[PDB]
């Protein structure tokens, strides 16, 4: 059908940026970021992918620290999340106009993953995490209309914790890559769809990609414990051929490697194909995006050091 069979770059008064990922509308592409300062409060800004950002580029959406965005083939989605505890709070946007707000339930902060959410058919899903505490976690998902919430779904998520969940869209599943900050240094994997039935699963190899992270291991669908407790957000391509991607090594974040695995990630982890980028660079978050215009596209966004995205997209059938 729509086999990824490789990736190829597409993307390679300053403001100082984090939690920058990629969304895009029909016909353009923008960093959405969080800004933090000026090279010389903080606020989601959005560029064109092709500028720097700074104040004459970049547009300010609204005061907050972590952000999702999406285009539903109308208007802009956007969430932030601000305030602190159980006064912790998402407000959302639609077009120009705030059109809903929800409070945190469990102790706050609320926590938007600052990758982009996924719009199939106007119905609008972002994951939202809430609980002080990376061992004892909340995660729900939202499903949005108009920038409205028509309703959530809390997951089961007991045993792990999935922060900074990037997600794409095939065939009207949707799928999404966590970071475990507590227990695991293997990524969990979420699948669901639009009536909010889902599945979380853990890969079945033995090569962890989050970071930190220990060395190898024997393949088995068991958690990855050691140098479990924190990481940092990526991806993997939950497909037949499924793709992870991880730093290097252990050791350092320099380097980016892409492995391919015909059998997918719930299989013992057999590569057939790898690719070695930016050896000598340090690299940082990654996430999935989807651009909008036969088989659906599959892209990411990866931080790079000064500290900026470059994009990759994939290659199908
Ligand atoms: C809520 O989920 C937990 C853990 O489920 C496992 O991890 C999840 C993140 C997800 O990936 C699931 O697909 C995984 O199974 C589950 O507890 C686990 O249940 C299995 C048996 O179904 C056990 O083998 C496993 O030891 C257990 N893990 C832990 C950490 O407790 C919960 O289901 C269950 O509660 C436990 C205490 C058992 O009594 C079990 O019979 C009961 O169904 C699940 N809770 C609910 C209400 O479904
Ligand atoms: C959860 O982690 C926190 C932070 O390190 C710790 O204070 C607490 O004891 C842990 N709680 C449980 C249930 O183990
Ligand atoms: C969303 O706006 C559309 C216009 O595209 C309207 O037809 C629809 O009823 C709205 N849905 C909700 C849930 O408000
Ligand atoms: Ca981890």
């Amino acid at each position: 059908m729509c086999e990824v069979k490789g990736w190829v770059p597409t993307h390679r008064d300053l403001i100082l940026s984090r939690r920058a990922y990629v969304s895009c509308d029909l016909t353009s592409c923008f960093k959405f970021f969080i800004a933090y300062g000026l090279s010389a409060e903080e606020s989601l800004y959005k560029t064109p992918i092709g500028s720097a950002n700074t104040l004459s580029t970049s547009e300010m959406i609204l005061p907050g620290r972590s952000s999702s965005a999406c285009f539903d083939g109308l208007k802009w989605t956007v969430l932030v999340s601000n305030g602190r505890d159980r006064n912790s709070f998402i407000m959302i946007k639609y077009g120009e106009e705030i059109t809903d707000t929800f409070s945190a339930s469990r102790g706050g902060p609320l926590r938007l993953p600052n990758s982009e959410c996924i719009c199939v058919e106007g119905s609008c899903f972002v994951l939202v995490s809430d609980g002080p505490n990376v061992n004892q976690s909340v995660h729900r998902i939202y499903e949005l209309q108009n920038g409205t919430v028509q309703r959530w779904k809390q997951l089961n998520t007991t045993g792990i914790n999935f922060e900074y969940s990037t997600c794409y869209t095939i065939n009207n599943l949707i799928k999404c890559t966590g970071t475990n900050l507590w227990n695991d240094a293997k990524r969990p994997l979420l699948r669901f769809t639009k009536d909010l039935n889902y599945q979380i699963v853990e890969p079945c190899n033995g090569a962890p990609t989050d970071f930190p992270r220990g060395g190898l291991t024997t393949p088995s669908c068991k958690m990855a414990q050691e140098k479990g407790e924190g990481g940092i957000q990526g991806f993997i391509l939950d497909e037949k051929p499924a793709w992870t991607s991880k730093t290097k090594t252990e050791l350092s974040q320099n380097g980016f490697v892409l492995e391919q695995i015909p059998d997918g990630i719930e299989s013992e982890g057999t590569v057939s194909l790898s690719y070695e980028l930016f050896s000598n660079k340090r690299t940082g978050r990654s996430g999935f995006f989807q651009p909008k215009g036969e088989c659906q596209r599959v892209c990411f966004w990866l931080e790079i050091e000064i500290q900026e995205l470059s994009t990759f997209c994939g290659i199908n059938s």
